[PDB]
């Protein structure tokens, strides 16, 4: 049905040592199948995978498949009207203020992370 | 196709004396006609009407019906992959600050919220 989104991309301001959810859902127009997503991290310097995982079909939570942060927590859900895959970053240092891509596949949103004293 | 999302709602930070973009797109697998929108401001007693207007169909840009402030301006467009309804606020005051609502209604309807946070800096 009649669907409204704020974009495929935002920034957020996070406070350090705390923690962030890092937004991301999709949708299809004509199903899925082990649909695979992956979140990743870039600065200016480095690039490196966060978490990915699968979502089996419209009927089945997001799963995990390799995480390579340990404050990292999937935040997923998969619902009639929302497929959510979202994650969780936790004990955030200044070191952590950068490009989140979300990528999706069988597109990409991007969270612009700045982490901040107050 | 394959579409993703921030979500439907987001929280901006602009500058007192500047311009921002408040943003929303939306999606149809059914497909439109003459689809009505609407952007309302609702840090008030009762929410104020910003601005409203109508996409005719997946081929033409959004188009305006009423207006109720001179510092808005559509920045709509509609193109293959994305329907653009996001509107440009010019000359932002403290005042500005609050929760923006992009109403969409398909001749069922749904909300985008955005909260928009005035700063000096």
């Amino acid at each position: 049905s009649l669907e409204v989104s704020v974009g495929k991309a935002t920034t957020i301001y996070a406070i350090n040592g705390s923690s962030i959810l890092l937004p991301c859902t999709f949708s299809s127009c004509y199903g899925f199948e082990n649909l695979y997503f992956k979140w990743s991290y870039n600065n200016s310097e480095t690039s490196r995978i966060l978490i990915d995982g699968i979502v089996k079909n419209d009927k089945s939570d997001p799963k995990v498949r390799v995480k390579d942060d340990d404050r990292i927590t999937l935040e997923g859900s998969t619902k009639e009207k929302t497929n959510n895959i979202s994650i969780l970053l936790s004990d955030l240092e200044f070191s952590d203020t950068g490009r989140y891509t979300c990528f999706v596949r069988n597109n990409s949103a991007t969270i612009f992370l700045q982490v901040v004293d107050k």
